[PDB]
């Protein structure tokens, strides 16, 4: 990665794919502890020992 200090600030990034562009949003998985992933990351289909590819996300508006 890289960017600069001197003007966007915690901008609307992934936590897996770690997305740049503005087009998906925040899904939060439904039961688990951290898990978040964009409209990318859930039309592919993400998943692991934790999260459970039959854990539906639900959309909210924080970052
Ligand atoms: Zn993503
Ligand atoms: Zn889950």
């Amino acid at each position: 990665g890289s960017s600069g200090s001197s003007g966007v600030f915690h901008p609307v990034e992934c936590s897996y794919c770690h997305s740049e562009s503005m087009m998906g949003f925040r899904y939060r998985c439904q039961q688990c502890h951290n898990y978040q992933l964009c409209q990318d990351c859930f039309w592919r289909g993400h998943a692991g020992g934790s999260h459970s590819n039959q854990h539906q996300m639900k959309e909210y508006t924080s970052w």
